[PDB]
């Protein structure tokens, strides 16, 4: 029998005033519980209960051992207490970043089918992209990240699952002169608007034009915000790359166009970031399955 | 004394810049390093800024301005202020971020952003900081379109909802939350909390969670024919959108511009 | 439920305890580990004293005692009590530590002490502990043999001096700063600060700094010859010294046992 | 000439009104200043200044200009400011542990002369032996620890330097049965006062036994307490072993006796422990070397 429940029982046993009645309260078998008071008697070497005409009582060594007993069953209690109280606060919140085409599409998606499997959690999602929240990952604070990002600049005490491998586009003004194009040389004389990527700003159509031996795109401007990336497009002649589910799922879209070339660009994969030693949630590993799931 | 020309490669010759300050700056910056860098960053964009500024009063009209927009300015006035800045001012080179107040400030305070354009309340405004007026703005209430309370008309009525807390000048939620401590109900119950504008009115357009959005995002997003505005009667509160500025920064005549154009448009 | 055989491993099976708990317990412990150890350390102490207790009312009289020492008691009553301790309880294992106040009460409440002897202000000890007074203390101002104030009456007349602040209840430098204030004097210079008891002898003899410490400890060290104590006339405190208990945890025999011959020295 | 020389200089111009007037007050030369200020004026593009029948004034672009060399100029004072007023408080005050050993001899006759070439420096001198010093000196408290230790246990990310080879020597009260001895067996049926080792209670004599092929020695009690442990001994019939300076160097020594065997026993390496990649301030680099110095 487990130490506890034989502490347990021998607590009942003094205040029932007998074995039986005691094992019958809590549940135990009366045999099992008389083999263990037994076999505890045995360890101490002495007696805890002496029979009476109607029952036991502590024996003057049950007397003392009792004391031990009762501070023994409270720590324990108290212990899965304190445990449940910190269990319940870090089980009971999420805090993870995500990307632009995350949060367009999966995320709405698996938030919903979430929050019906784990109703009791509160979920803080935060604005994110791979390197930016490479430290915030890093001291605790976010419990992961879904971003791009090119697998061997991760940081090596970071794990790293395979989410979903995107597209990004080329978009303009929805009658810009070079919509036609089917080369990504036909778009040298374009000005561009650099978004945001994983490599800084232009990154992709930067590392476009080199591998296709063109000189460096024109810089028109700096778009770090996504956000605010397709109407500043759709009022411009400026060209720039986005993920496709911005560009499917943004407030200009009647004002743009997509430049559907020839030459290829990148898919960058999309990671579900974690630190590799850290014990993750029921909730967190069910959100990731989530936003998983609806990334098709 | 400091190199100036080694200020600008710390950011990115070191072992006289220890020795000028008699301290460890690199191990990983220092904690010393850490609050060098600050300083370093206002010295360095401050240089930069001057002699652009220089260029800029011979018609040399060349340089960079880099700013912080929140997401109403950013959908509304924005497009049409950068396009008629670009023809005035084709040379220059501009960088925009989103940003919101006061998570913008110590950009402000280390010169790495010219100006921010965001909601804030006049009061909470840092004393270093100036706030010009940009903007009266509108905020509504906003559900997926079949909503259970789509035809809610007071706060009362949405007492019993979950929340899309949305972010704020006073931390998320804050616009609800006062709002409905004003109006004498309980805390508003959170079903999370969503820091991103970008992937908020999707995320409330696919489940049962209420949010408070500006009248621009919920006019401009991608899932306005899933979401409606909640009809209420009650009132809630106009944000002022300002320009915030480290006021003892002189502006640059291009940002002077970019500012004056964005006036312009939000007007 | 917890099995309280897999406690005492911890301290040193584990997927058992970590899934009755339902949470992680090591990674080094994890934040719950850690507020798990101080539970698992008083489940696994009473229940060693438990069956020793035992073993004691059966005159089998063996078992452990752990128990902390401040130093005046180390040097005074407790090699003496310790011989007598030994000779009427010839088969118990006994544990000594040094140890002052407060930072002896974690370890008095998660069971790993059965006492300690040390001087603290009634009015500071902890609730849930115990304190029975044992000693009434002395505490002198001690130097180097030759110190320029050697024969100095007033603690006015060591304002100027350095301090090797030395370690107390309420603090490093606790005593002479309360006695500097008491007396009207600023704050007292401080020269060093010395937690170790061991090592302040002798540095107070090879430097000017002035120290406080137990008469016992001046008059019981290795440097007698090369120091001295100022002969104030101005008064200064008499820390009790006690014996502190967690109250709550029944003593055992053989520790009451040692409690008994510690104070009978004492006295 | 420096940046902010020329800056300074120019800001003296617009008070005083003179480039020669801001050199001399400057103590810069003059041809450099006046070389200096063109080779700015060439880079900004435009004149900073103009001459007039007396002096010079700032040009309306060194008007537009002063402002920001104004900002420049205080930022780099606030900063050399602020860098002092850290750099200061980190200079000023050292950290250690010190185990008893160290803490005996060498510790009090070093910080006299530390004192005097460091005035103005705080010490606070921890009771500290290994691997309790460990930890603290992990996370930032402790600068430095000196202590005993065997090399290969020391942590990866610590260094460690040879301070001194100790002697350790078994004691026991004036007139013990076995003083005379010279073989550690004559010493097997004696009881033990465990002393503190890095290795824990009792290591040193517990490893000597072991090496000379002897059974467990007999524990008589667990001292952990170097200082309690001298007048403990003197008061008993148990043996110890201590660290030579704690056996030179206590107020029972007239009581005591050493028992000098034949048979060895270890020399344990004192070593000073830092943390590998924390710079060094000036004091405390200066307080090992005079703690090595008194380390004969
Ligand atoms: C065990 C036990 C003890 C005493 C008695 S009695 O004789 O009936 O009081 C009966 C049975
Ligand atoms: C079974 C049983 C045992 C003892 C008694 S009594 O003697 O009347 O208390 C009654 C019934
Ligand atoms: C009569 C009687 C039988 C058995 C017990 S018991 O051993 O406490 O369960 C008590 C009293
Ligand atoms: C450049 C870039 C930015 C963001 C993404 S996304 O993570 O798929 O949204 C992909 C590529
Ligand atoms: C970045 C990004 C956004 C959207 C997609 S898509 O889901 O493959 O259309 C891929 C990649
Ligand atoms: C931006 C970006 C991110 C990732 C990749 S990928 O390495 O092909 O997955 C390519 C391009
Ligand atoms: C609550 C809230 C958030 C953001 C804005 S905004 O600055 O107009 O985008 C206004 C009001
Ligand atoms: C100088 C200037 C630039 C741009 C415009 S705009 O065509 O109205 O945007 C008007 C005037
Ligand atoms: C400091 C300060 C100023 C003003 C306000 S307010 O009146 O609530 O906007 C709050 C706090
Ligand atoms: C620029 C701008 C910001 C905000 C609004 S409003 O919130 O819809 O009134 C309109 C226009
Ligand atoms: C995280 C989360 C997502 C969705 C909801 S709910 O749609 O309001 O039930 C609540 C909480
Ligand atoms: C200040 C001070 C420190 C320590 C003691 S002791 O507890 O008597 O050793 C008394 C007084
Ligand atoms: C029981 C007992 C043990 C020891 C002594 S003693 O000789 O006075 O230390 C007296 C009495
Ligand atoms: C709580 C408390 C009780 C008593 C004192 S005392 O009177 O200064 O010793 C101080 C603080
Ligand atoms: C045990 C003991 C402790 C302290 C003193 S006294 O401080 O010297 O009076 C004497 C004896
Ligand atoms: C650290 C330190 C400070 C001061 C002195 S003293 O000059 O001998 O008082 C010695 C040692
Ligand atoms: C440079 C300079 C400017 C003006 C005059 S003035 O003609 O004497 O006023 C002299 C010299
Ligand atoms: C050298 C010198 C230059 C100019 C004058 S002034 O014309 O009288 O101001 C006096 C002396
Ligand atoms: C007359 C005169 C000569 C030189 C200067 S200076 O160039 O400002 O030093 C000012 C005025
Ligand atoms: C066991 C032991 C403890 C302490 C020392 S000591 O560092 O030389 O004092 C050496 C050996
Ligand atoms: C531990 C210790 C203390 C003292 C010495 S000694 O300096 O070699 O005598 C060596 C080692
Ligand atoms: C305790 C102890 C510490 C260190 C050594 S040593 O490895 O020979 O320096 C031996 C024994
Ligand atoms: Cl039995
Ligand atoms: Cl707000
Ligand atoms: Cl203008
Ligand atoms: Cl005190
Ligand atoms: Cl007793
Ligand atoms: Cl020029």
């Amino acid at each position: 029998m487990l130490k506890l429940q034989t502490l347990q029982a021998l607590i009942c046993i003094e205040e029932v005033g007998s074995l039986r009645a005691a094992a019958q309260l809590l549940h135990l078998s009366q045999p099992a519980l008389s083999a263990a008071i037994q076999q505890l008697e045995d360890e101490l070497k002495a007696p805890l209960l002496v029979r009476t005409k109607r029952g036991v009582s502590l024996t003057s060594f049950g007397q003392a051992f009792m004391k031990h007993a009762r501070l023994i069953v409270t720590e324990s209690r108290r212990a899965q207490e304190e445990i449940g109280q910190l269990r319940g606060r870090w089980e009971g919140h999420i805090t993870f970043a995500a990307s632009p085409a995350i949060a367009l599409a999966a995320l709405p998606l698996a938030l919903a089918s979430f929050a019906r499997e784990f109703p009791d959690v509160t979920v803080n999602v935060r604005d994110g992209m791979y390197p930016a929240v490479s430290p915030q990952l890093r001291d605790g604070t976010l419990d992961f990240a879904l971003t791009a990002a090119h697998k061997h600049d991760i940081d090596t005490d970071l794990e790293a699952q395979p989410l979903y491998v995107s597209d990004v586009v080329i978009v303009g003004q929805r009658q810009h002169p070079m919509a036609n194009a089917t080369r990504l040389a036909e778009l040298q004389e374009c000005r561009w608007a650099f978004s945001s990527a994983p490599r800084g700003p232009g990154a992709i159509i930067r590392n476009a034009f080199a591998r296709y031996g063109l000189p460096e795109p024109k810089l028109g401007l700096v778009c770090e915000s996504f956000l605010a990336l397709p109407g500043v497009v759709a009022h411009s002649d400026l060209l720039t790359t986005m993920p496709r589910t911005l560009y499917e799922r943004n407030a200009f879209k009647d004002q743009l166009c997509s430049i559907p070339l020839q030459d290829a660009l990148p898919n960058p994969t999309i990671y579900v970031l974690r630190r590799h030693d850290l014990p993750v949630t029921p909730a967190a590993a069910g959100l990731i399955r989530w936003i998983q799931h609806h990334a098709l």
